[PDB]
């Protein structure tokens, strides 16, 4: 039996060290991943690396041997490092949540207001302050209990059970875990709401239209470039390049920058807007719609044209009469829904609710925010039961057992190995991992 669990704990130790070193190396090697967000992720990965190298191995030894053979010095230093890493992780995540809040509320959406040199200082202080609040109360004996069972364990070298006084157990839990948790959960819930609120048609079209810097053929087969900007309907490749050289004003050779792609995207959206106001059929429909449904109407005009969207005589009728559910059924009863289902479904669903439920976490930066949300969420689900049980044991010290306390602590220790697997979501990290593993 002892072996069966010893192997499991060894696979945990290895998974944490392997995965976190891989995360740290990728952010330190590849310039594309050297962003302010990934600096905090590095801080988070190092906390988990110290957890897998200096905390879990000695924790596993303490359980299987049922005693502490590392002396009274390492017992306290080990406990301090354990408390440090958890504190450093939750505060780093809180800082990430705050960083992402100020990034999305500003016009430089998804870009951190903090510079790289300032971000390193934040991290440094998050480890210095967490260093003092974790080590000092343990090294200066402010944590120690005064009852007999506890004093026997402190004197005995072979005992390393973490007995604490009621004051420390509450004060440390609130300052080290609950305060940054509540703020993180409150501040990052707003981040998901700002993402769902501030996204307009410039992101809506960018998502379902895509972006390519080179000349490609659309679903219909015509030469297109950028964010669905149709160059020509002619089957000639040089005709497409000729219309591309005309539109931009230089010899592009069928290749453009992201700037030029956005400049054309602004012109196409404005031309769609103007075209709706021009067309007598689309003109009253656009006025009767709210800011979100207007974007859904411009989306259709961007894809089919003003003349094509004017064909929906029954759909346009009911969109002005506030009959969303019926108008959405008629949009499904058209060749547009049959041709491009995934896109039409999202546009129809936008007319349905009048919200952005269909475009949730579809944009690249939104998936990046969702990933960060999973990192925070997993940390909460893995550590909250331990801390809840920690405060419950202070109130009534005869409700939770020792085995239950240690088990929930290990659900928290196994959380150190989850992050690298969760980073696979990000396309930048996948490429980076399989490059370091030489695959
Ligand atoms: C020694 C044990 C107990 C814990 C101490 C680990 C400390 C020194 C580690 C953990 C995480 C670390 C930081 C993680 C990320 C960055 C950003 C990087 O671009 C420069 C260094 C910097 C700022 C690190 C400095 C050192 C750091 C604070
Ligand atoms: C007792 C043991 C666990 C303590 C050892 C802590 C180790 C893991 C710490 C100490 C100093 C650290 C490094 C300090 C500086 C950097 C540069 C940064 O660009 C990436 C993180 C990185 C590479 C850190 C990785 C982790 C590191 C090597
Ligand atoms: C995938 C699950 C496998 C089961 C778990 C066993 C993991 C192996 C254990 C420890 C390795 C620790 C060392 C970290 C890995 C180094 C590889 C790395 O990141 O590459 C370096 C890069 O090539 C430099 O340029
Ligand atoms: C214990 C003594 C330490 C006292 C110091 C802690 C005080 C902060 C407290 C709560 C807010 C938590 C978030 C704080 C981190 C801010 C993150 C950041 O810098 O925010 C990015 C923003 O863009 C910048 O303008
Ligand atoms: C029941 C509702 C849950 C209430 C939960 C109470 C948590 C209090 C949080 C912060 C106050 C301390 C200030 C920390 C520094 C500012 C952080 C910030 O930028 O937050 C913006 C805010 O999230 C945009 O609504
Ligand atoms: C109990 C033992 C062996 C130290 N494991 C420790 C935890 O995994 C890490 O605990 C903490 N991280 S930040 N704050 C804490 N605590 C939680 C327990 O009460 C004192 C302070």
């Amino acid at each position: 039996w002892v072996v069966g669990m010893g192997i499991v704990m060894s696979l945990i130790v290895l998974a944490i060290v392997f995965g976190n070193v891989l995360v740290i190396t990728a952010i330190a090697k590849f310039e594309r991943l050297q962003t302010v967000t990934n600096y905090f992720i590095t801080s988070l990965a190092c906390a988990d690396l110290v957890m897998g190298l200096a905390v879990v191995p000695f924790g596993a030894a303490h359980i299987l041997m049922k005693m502490w053979t590392f002396g009274n010095f390492w017992c306290e230093f080990w406990t301090s490092i354990d408390v440090l890493c958890v504190t450093a992780s939750i505060w780093t995540l809180c800082v990430i949540a705050v960083d992402r809040y100020f990034a999305i509320t500003s016009p430089f959406k998804y870009q951190s207001l903090l510079t790289k040199n300032k971000a390193r200082v934040i991290i440094l202080m998050v480890w210095i302050v967490s260093g003092l609040t974790s080590f000092l109360p343990i090294q200066m004996h402010w944590y120690r209990a005064t009852h007999q069972e506890a004093i026997n364990c402190y004197a005995e070298e072979t005992c390393c059970d973490f007995f604490t006084n009621q004051a420390y157990a509450i004060a440390s839990s609130i300052v080290s875990f609950y305060v940054p948790l509540v703020i993180m959960v409150f501040v990052y819930s707003r981040v998901f709401q700002e993402a769902k609120r501030q996204l307009n048609i410039f992101e809506m079209l960018r998502i379902d239209e895509g972006l390519r810097l080179k000349i490609y053929k659309d679903t219909e087969g015509y030469y297109t470039i950028g964010i669905g900007h149709l160059l020509t309907k002619s089957p000639s490749l040089n005709a497409a390049k000729s219309e591309l050289d005309k539109a931009i004003g230089r010899n592009t050779n069928g290749v453009i920058t992201k700037d030029e792609a956005e400049k054309l995207f602004n012109q196409d959206v404005d031309a769609a807007v103007r075209g709706i106001l021009r067309n007598a059929k689309l003109k009253p429909v656009y006025d009767s719609l709210d800011a979100v449904r207007r974007a859904a109407l411009i989306n259709m005009v961007f894809q089919m044209g003003e003349t094509g969207v004017a064909g929906f005589t029954n759909s346009l009728r009911m969109l002005q009469q506030k009959r969303w559910d019926e108008a959405a059924v008629n949009l499904a009863k058209s060749r547009w829904y049959n041709q491009t289902p995934n896109r039409a479904k999202r546009v129809i669903t936008t007319f349905r609710t009048g919200t952005w439920d269909a475009y949730k976490f579809c944009l690249k930066e939104h998936k990046a925010l969702k990933t960060l949300g999973i990192i925070m969420g997993t940390f909460t689900l893995c550590w909250l039961p331990f801390f809840i049980v920690n405060i419950v044991h202070v109130i009534q010290d005869n409700l939770i057992r020792k085995e239950v306390y240690i088990l929930l602590n290990w659900i928290g220790y196994v959380n150190s190995g989850f992050n690298p697997l969760i980073y696979c979501r990000s396309p930048d990290f996948r490429i980076a991992f399989q490059e370091l593993l030489c695959l």
